[PDB]
């Protein structure tokens, strides 16, 4: 089957990927962005280096090879996870990760969205940055307008869209990755 | 005057349906949903004999009998509503139940949205069971708030209104709720 | 750039607006509903009298009517602020404010959601029914359920045509009268001249 994976960023959405990629064989999880960065430097090496430089693009050109990853992903035959973000915030408000184009390429079953705890989120940040400062309500009203992109690309495309509740406070460190990781590979089995 | 009526399962929705039935003159009841069971069990005899047997058929197939479907109920003249879910959940989450090719045949005025409590949802939906006629809280009304989405979002690419009838408060007396949904719609139809 | 500014009515979307002429320059504002209702009046003046008076067209007319306001409005060259709704209540329900034609034709940047607390929105309705004219009155939960329907219309429109949708967040209560204005102008100015 295919699902896109999406969450606000830096909550353990990639520990659940590779958890994911680790614990099943019949799988294959794929980051859009680096399809997008690697198709990038193919077609204009000149210009790309990193994923910063992917901004640089003409929204053509970034279109063109948001479609021409989304190809490349197309042909993958096994049960397909699409990792990748609905809504990122910018000074201008939300700008949409995906577009139509992407869906109806990958042609996915489902779009899963991991919700975790706002404090938890700030927490992971924080913790990952030691190695951006929003609040709880920001947080809630980014997840909110996941929801809302999630349902309307499911409206227009008709897929399944799965709400994965990692709010509750952990009994063990690393266990919201094994409960999202454990229910995903629950529906890929079904 | 065209609408399609929705809400969450085992909640009313068929009694506001049918009071409305009748005590609405020229008015049609349509269930989307058996009229899709209907149309796809005798187009592939072979593979459906159950209604949730209907997702087994390849995408485009299924979305060959809906557009059927829609024709079919579009046929329809003066006044209908169409009986259906916005979204129904499964294993793999929320699925729609329209397409946009549904709504833009059918070409509806606006979608009806009765949202309850959760508490009475529950409570209803237990006395049921224990009738042999057939989620918590937070399932509930998240279930509700992709519905209200989902609603939105069709109204938003074909442009159509969005009622949003309001049954979340305690009944004084029993089918309260249903009345109350009941003389709203036929206001709204009359009006 | 170009961004359409909405909210519920009668909270002082058009304060902000205003302040925004006065403070900024080279910054033109527009309102859909004024420039619909003058076309409305110069192809049909044999109907239209006042705004309302719109209701007696049938949709087909009242739509071409603002694809052309959409179009008239679209002729502007520099920075644009189309003040307008996602969503208005009648009897039978929320109807969108917008059309896709708008959005295709302006080609917005973004959406621009002013959030009010629902307690300031129907206390600054009862005061401009107080202190002037603009003769079904809402309550606090119509309010919110208004606010979050128009998210909802907004994050459609975005995933549709991939623009921004910004929500400016004036919950918070006032200190000082009309900061609430103060601040969503600050923040559209500091949006508007980001570098
Ligand atoms: N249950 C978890 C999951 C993650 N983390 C921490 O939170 C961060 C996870 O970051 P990552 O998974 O990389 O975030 P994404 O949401 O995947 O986005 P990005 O690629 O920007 O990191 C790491 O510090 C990880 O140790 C944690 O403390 N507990
Ligand atoms: N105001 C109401 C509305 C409904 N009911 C009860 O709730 C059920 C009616 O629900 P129904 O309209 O049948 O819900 P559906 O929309 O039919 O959902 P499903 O397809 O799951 O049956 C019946 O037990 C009815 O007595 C009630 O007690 N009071
Ligand atoms: N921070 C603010 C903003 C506005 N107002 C009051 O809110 C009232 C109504 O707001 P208005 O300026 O009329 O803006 P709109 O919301 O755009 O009104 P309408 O839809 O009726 O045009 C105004 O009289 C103004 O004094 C206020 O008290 N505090």
């Amino acid at each position: 089957m295919r699902f896109i994976l999406t969450g606000v960023p830096g909550a353990g959405k990639t520990t659940v990927c590779n958890k994911l990629a680790e614990k099943m064989s019949n799988l294959s999880v794929v980051n859009y962005g680096d399809v997008i960065f690697e198709e990038a430097k193919k077609l204009y090496p000149s210009i790309i280096q990193v994923r910063e430089d992917t901004r640089k693009l003409p929204r053509a050109d970034y279109r063109n090879i948001q479609i021409e990853a989304a190809k490349k992903i197309s042909l993958i035959t096994d049960n397909l996870i699409v990792d990748t973000h609905m809504s990122l915030k910018t000074p201008y408000g939300f700008y949409p990760g995906l577009i139509p184009e992407t869906i109806n390429i990958i042609q996915p079953d489902g779009i899963i969205l991991l919700e975790f705890n706002p404090r938890d989120v700030i927490a992971r940040r924080e913790k990952d940055r030691l190695a951006d400062m929003e609040s709880e309500t920001d947080i809630l009203l980014h997840q909110q307008v996941n929801r809302m992109f999630a349902v309307s690309y499911s409206a227009i495309n008709q897929c399944y869209v799965k709400i994965i509740d990692l709010t509750w406070p952990q009994e063990y460190e690393f266990q919201h990755t094994e409960y999202a990781v454990n229910k995903i590979i629950e529906m890929l089995n079904f």
